[PDB]
Parts: C-alpha cells; sequence; structure tokens
C-alpha cells in the first residue's frame, strides 16, 4: 500500500485537488511542520498535502522547517513524496511555463541543517552519509514523463537543479555561472528537501515548473513568477492528479526496499 | 534632495573627507551599527561616512552587521551609498592600485544574513525576493568612472566582485577556481552589503581598489594589503570628494522612484 | 625540538601506532577536543594522536570541533600536525588504496568557525586574515612522498582535496562540477583542520587515503568506504612510522620561525 506525501510551492499549492479531506497539525522531534497536514484522496490513493511556506505564503525558503515537513510525511505513513516548485529557466529550450523533471541538483546552500542525524535526537542515532548519486525516485520521474506526454504537455525529461539560499535572486554573473557548472533551472528550496526525503527512505520525485529566464530579455521578479503561476498552476495540478493513480496501480516492494537499505546502512553506529 | 552615505573600508575611511562633522552613536532593530555615524558635508551635499570595520578596524568581514549598517544609513535618510573595499586582484590588467568599479558579484559568503525580511521584525513583513540582475546603482556608477576619468587615476569600468565568508584568504585552487567562474577582483565584504542595499532602495555603488594579486608573485599577506593601501589611500579620497558634489547637482527622483518599487513589489505579503 | 601531533580520520586512527602511551582528557577555549590526547612516541619522537570523530566515531564532519582539536594540540606542544583522511576520487588516476599528499583545497562549506580569532576569546585577540597559497606544509609532504616511495606505496605527489559540508555525499552533478572546477579528491573533514593549524603556526600535513570513486562505476557508500579502508589502512599507518622518525632527525628552526611568523603578521590588531 502507498501514501503519496504532496508538498506544495509557490502557488502551486492548492488543497482542492483532494477529495475527502480533512486537516491534521502534528508536532516532530524537529519542531512543527510548514502548516497542518491536509489528508485525502486522488481516486483510491491516500495522499497528505503540505505547503512548503505555509498556507499564506508567510515562510522564506531559508527558513522552511525541512526536517520537521518530511519527518511529519514519513509519520503519517507516506512512502512518496512528490512536489511542485516554481523555479527560474537557465537554457533556452526551458520556457516559462514547462514542465522539468528534475533527476539531478547543485547545492548552494550555506544555513541549511540537512539531516535528521545531527545527534539530537534519540529516534535517529549515529552519523548518516546518505548517497546522493541518483538523488530523485527514477520510477516515480518516469511516470510522471509519461503522463505529461499523456497529456500533451511541454515537459522536459531531465534537469540540474541549482538550489540558492535566498531569499534575494541571483546577481546575473552568478546566473551565468551556474550555466557552466550545468544547471538547468534554479530556485531556493529542492535541497535540502530532497537529501532529507533520501535519509527517510522515501520515494522523492520533484515537478519543477519553470516561472521565468532568471536573468542570464526581462530579468526575472516576484510578480512575472507570479503571473506565470497563475497562468500554468494548472498544469502541475492535472498532472498530480493524473500520475498519482498509476503511482498507486503499480509495484514499489522492491523499490522500497532498496531505499529502505541505502539509508539504514548509510549510518555509522557507535 | 540627496544625503550620500559612505561605508569605510579597509584603510579608506578617513573622517577628515566631511566638513562639518558630528559623531553620532544609533540603534537599530538589527543592533548596532559598526560604529558612530559622522555626519557632515562635502560641499553642500549631506553625508553620513561609517567605518564598515570600526574606526580601530575591530570587526572581521564575517561579523560586520551589514543589517544594522545599511539600517542605520536609510533610517538617516541617505538616498544613495558609496564604498570603498580593499581587493584582491584576479586579473594581470587590473594592477594594485587600480579602481575598479565593480557591477556584479559572486557570493561565496556562508554565513551571513542577506535580508532585513527575517520575520523577526514588524518594520519589514513577509518574505522579500529582491532582483540583483543589476546589483548596483548604474548612475552613479557612471559619474564615478566619468570622474575618475576627469582625475586621470587608472580605473576599470567594470568588474565582478567574489565575496568570500574569510576571514581566511583563498587557498591557490580558489583562487585559480574563481577566475575561470569570471571573477575579476575578490574580497570579503561586498556581499551583503550590496544586496541589503537593494532591499532599503538605496542607490549603491562601490570603490574597489585593488592592493593584491591574490595568489594565482608575492602572494597576499596583510602587510602587503595595508602598504599598498596607505600608498593609494588618496585616489578614493579625491574621488568621492569629486564625484559627490556630481551626485547632488543631477536628477534621481526616476531613478530612486524606480528602486523604491523594486524592492517594494519584491515582498510578498501573508 | 619536534612534537608530531596525528589527527585520525575514519578507519585511519589506531592509537596502537604508539608506544608508552598515555591517556590525557583536556579543555580547550573553544571546548573539549574530539576526544582524549594519546600521548606517546614512535622510535625516538614525541607524538599526541586524537582521532577526529571521537574512538567510536560519534562525531560527524559538519560538529567536529575543529578549533579545540588544534588547539589542543598546539598546547600540548605540537610543532607539526599529520593527519589522514579517507576521500572519494575524482581522477580516474587515483584509484581506491592510493594515498594522495594534498597540496591544495577548495572549501565547499557552509557552517564551520574558520579561525581562533572570532573575538571571543582573550588569547586571540584582533581580526586575523591567514594567507592560504601554500595550505599545507612543503617539507613534511616531502618527506612522505619520499617514505611513501621508499615503502614502495602507490601514492600521488600533489592533489585538491574539495571539502563538502556533509553529512551526505555528493550528488552526480556535484561531483562531475568538482571535477571541473579542478578537485582531484573529496572528502568532508580537510577543511578548516588545515586553516586553523595554519594560524596556529603549525606544519601541516595530510595523508589522504582514496576509498572510492565518488559517483562520478559502483557508486559511493559507507560501506564500500569502509571496507577499502579495512584493506588498506596498514599502508596510512607504516607511512607515520617510518615518516615521523625522519621528521624527528630534521632541521625545522627556520621553517617554524617563518610560519610563526606569517601567523603573527596576520593579525590586525585594534
Ligand atoms: C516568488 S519567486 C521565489 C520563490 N520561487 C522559486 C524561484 C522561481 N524563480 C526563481 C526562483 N528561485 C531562484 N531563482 C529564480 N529565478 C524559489 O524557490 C522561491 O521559493
Ligand atoms: C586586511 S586584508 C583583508 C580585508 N581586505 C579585503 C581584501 C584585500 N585583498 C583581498 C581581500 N579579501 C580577499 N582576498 C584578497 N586578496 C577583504 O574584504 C578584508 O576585509
Ligand atoms: C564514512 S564515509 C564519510 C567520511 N569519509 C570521508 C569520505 C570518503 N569518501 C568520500 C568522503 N567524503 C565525501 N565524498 C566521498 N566520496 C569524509 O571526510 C567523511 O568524514
Amino acid at each position: 500500500a502507498v501514501k503519496i506525501g504532496i508538498i506544495g510551492g509557490t502557488g502551486l499549492d492548492d488543497p482542492e485537488i483532494l477529495e475527502g479531506r480533512t486537516e491534521k497539525y502534528v508536532d516532530t522531534p524537529f519542531g512543527k511542520p510548514s502548516d497542518a497536514l491536509i489528508l485525502g484522496k486522488i481516486k483510491n490513493v491516500d495522499c497528505v498535502l503540505l505547503a512548503r511556506h505555509g498556507r499564506q505564503h508567510t515562510i522564506m525558503p531559508s527558513k522552511v522547517n525541512y526536517q520537521a515537513n518530511i519527518w511529519a510525511l514519513k509519520e503519517e505513513g507516506c512512502t512518496h513524496v512528490i512536489v511542485t516548485t516554481a523555479c527560474g529557466s537557465l537554457r533556452e529550450e526551458i520556457q516559462p511555463g514547462d514542465i522539468v523533471i528534475i533527476d539531478q541538483f547543485i547545492d548552494r546552500t550555506t544555513m541549511r541543517p540537512q539531516s535528521f542525524y545531527d545527534g539530537s535526537h534519540s529516534c535517529a542515532r549515529g552519523v548518516c552519509h546518505i548517497p546522493m548519486a541518483e538523488p530523485f525516485c527514477p520510477k516515480t520521474r518516469e511516470v510522471l514523463i509519461e503522463t505529461a506526454k499523456k497529456l500533451g504537455l511541454r515537459c522536459h525529461s531531465k534537469g540540474t537543479m541549482v538550489t540558492i539560499e535566498g531569499p534575494r535572486f541571483s546577481s546575473r554573473a552568478e546566473s551565468f555561472m551556474f550555466r557552466t557548472w550545468g544547471a538547468d533551472v534554479i530556485n531556493m528550496t529542492t535541497v535540502p528537501e530532497v537529501v532529507l526525503a533520501k535519509e527517510a527512505g522515501i520515494c522523492y520525485a520533484s515537478i519543477a515548473m519553470a516561472t521565468d529566464y532568471d536573468c542570464w530579455e526581462e530579468a526575472v521578479s516576484v510578480d512575472r513568477v507570479l503571473k506565470t503561476l497563475k497562468e500554468n498552476a494548472n498544469k502541475a495540478k492535472s498532472l498530480l492528479l493524473t500520475t498519482i493513480p498509476q503511482i498507486g496501480s503499480t509495484e514499489w516492494s522492491e523499490t522500497l526496499h532498496n531505499l529502505k537499505n541505502m539509508a539504514q546502512f548509510s549510518v555509522l553506529l557507535p
């Protein structure tokens, strides 16, 4: 049995996506999640929705409690976590409105805890060095890619997301630099969300929505980002609604088992 | 009416530059500024001088209260902020003693608050994502460039400053790496000073003074830096004294208005 | 007279290396070192062994008290510090099991104090900007290289170590990126250990042991790393045992004097 956690990003966290909704505030050893968990279903699949920045978008990327958010979803029984994230495009072929099923990331954050194993919680003892060669769940990404195709949506099958600390946008020198490093899209929230999900043994995948071209001719601004999201939000919603039932009808025993082992054996006990 | 804030860097924070001086210690919601504000004038233009590292250079780059410094200057009514900064040259053509009117930056700092919108002060509510495509005020930079020319000074019209956390200087591997990234000069103080100034809607420009060649044949050292500054400090002083009156005689209504809007609309309210 | 401090890394901190051992717990102005200092000798040379992650490997790289460790060794009278460190290879020619006598580093850490001069301890007053052009002691590295040759060990005479924050391993995008930056090996502990040693005027050198190929065909994992170390640990032990007596029989007056001056003159007093 699967349970899909859904973390909604900027202008992409609509609760109306789930049926039979029930609000549930929880606490974790790492503090409170961004907002209440929204329990519900898409067809016959159990889901748990969570607004990354709070339902009123009051939490900046740097201060999102990534540990609490992932912990709460795991505790609720989530086997999978599919998220949405607005991002800047660093490639001409990735136009605003396009969806990018990212498969890699480049960390540029500097003040964020990236592990549950900080030796402050008995629930997570030891030193954990989680592998990051393949940060995102390939099976889920495959379904997302095929579903986007079935929906006729402009979608990119791979992409490297560079995550900056923020809250400021990048300078032009940084923008051009990230391009040389191989980054394809840019945001402020992928890391450490994807890292903690890995440590928790959860299949994590991300629906990245290009909302601008950053500044590498109209430079990025908050208004430009919100406008693009307003015009394209429906795509991510349709993708999630169509993808989730497919996930709930496939086999994951071996996939989840492997993630469990990788996470477990990454821990160095005293 | 304009009011020019001046932040003086290493060996480039001489109070004698202003006439009719009055010392004024202030406090801000983010703590105390590096030192007392020095109120004064250059010709008929009101200025406010502040020593970035304290008048006795007792504050390391990592611990400079950038938020308090910019906040205090804004509160005092500064419309512009022109600063001086010693830096290492990462380009053969930028010789020690040369002035570089930087137009871009590459952030390498890791433990510095870069925004006033940290949700801890009612005076700055919400999440602010300030644009950084053009970090420095083009109009002020233009006057600085033309003034340096009128003064016959070796001056570079553009440059990318990479700001490292410090207090240690860079290794040779890092030095060579920054060159490949497109950095032209290197220091430990541009970021987040320029970022916070932007959020405050202030026209910010920086007079960068090359004091060494870092280590990419004599490698950089504190003594080498202080010596070069001692020999070239007069240039930055003359540039400021000559530039400021010109700024006070030009039009800024539209320029300041645009910066005000950009800063304002960058904030996401609940 | 010399005294060699030895910091042992993952699976490379065996106390049996020293004769006439005596355990000594100490405290420093920056807190307690990772574990008790192990006083002893190799032939007629005084040594002080310290397990970087604690004798039971309970301290993650991000939380190792680098300041306390280096301070304790200096206080004990160490003139030299030779360490061992497991690392990932970013170059085809550097095979697991190979030793790399690194000469440069690229910092990718973000939450680590890198200086003793944080203005919180009277023992270290002022602002210190220590040079990092040559982070490692060339004389010690030379002896290590010649000794490895005499021992018939596969050893690389130079190498750039990129130190990531961790505890997570790098993504593939980051791995490939570090290669383009010029990094040859990768770990989570070189920085700021080498930086603080420099500020303390200690001759620091590092015996890096490649334990994997990171993920740029079997990707890195904790088990793979521990296995390689188990099979190759003896090499580092033999290298240390053979190198140290040679260090104790050579001249260091001028070398230590120069490091003393560089460290001293890097400090800016009020
Ligand atoms: C309201 S725009 C800032 C948010 N949207 C994402 C974003 C969109 N476009 C860009 C973002 N982040 C960085 N650079 C960009 N060009 C980031 O993750 C923030 O949470
Ligand atoms: C006393 S030299 C260190 C200061 N001067 C600036 C500097 C000069 N030259 C270099 C600096 N910073 C980094 N690398 C360099 N090569 C930095 O911003 C520090 O505040
Ligand atoms: C138990 S493997 C993690 C530790 N070993 C070192 C290491 C070995 N191999 C790699 C390490 N660190 C980063 N990337 C790598 N491929 C790091 O410094 C950690 O202390």
